[PDB]
């Protein structure tokens, strides 16, 4: 099968240059342990999707302001399978910063691709909002291998 990733969201309170490379990388920390493959499209969205917004966007799963839902994307497959939420009235930051635009886009993107929500305690996947530094920014703990291998 085939690979295919796009992204076009910014928020404020956050240069364009943080986001750009926050999700860029979010594809290469989880590639870096799986089977899948890589095409960067320069247009034509695929299954995979990545877009963000306030709350209820119309026909969408509203979540929360800044605290609550920072972004969840719900499993893989069609359509949805593989949708990006970011919510907009958050407040996104650097990897220093509370929101961490790179971390967050890693367990956003892991959950649209085959994650469960937890794994381990020490793991990035947790369920929760952590800032780490982008310069060991990297994928940890067994989920390691349980995006490689993926069973159960
Ligand atoms: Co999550």
């Amino acid at each position: 099968h085939y690979i295919t990733y796009r992204i076009n969201n910014y928020t404020p309170d956050m240069n364009r240059e943080d986001v750009d490379y926050a999700i860029r990388k979010a594809f290469q920390v989880w590639s870096n342990v799986t089977p899948l493959k890589f095409s960067k499209i320069n247009t034509g969205m695929a299954d995979i999707l990545v877009v963000f917004a306030r709350g209820a966007h119309g026909d969408d799963h509203a979540f929360d302001g800044k605290g609550g839902i920072l972004a969840h994307a719900f499993g893989p497959g069609s359509g949805i399978g593989g949708d990006a939420h970011f919510d907009e009235d958050e407040f996104w930051t650097t990897h220093s910063g509370g929101t961490n635009l790179f971390l967050t886009a890693v367990h956003e993107i892991g959950h649209s691709l085959g994650l469960g929500h937890s794994s381990d305690p020490k793991a990035v996947m947790f369920p929760t909002y952590k800032y780490v530094d982008i310069n060991t920014f990297r994928l940890s703990a067994d989920d390691i291998r349980g995006i490689q291998s993926l069973y159960g």
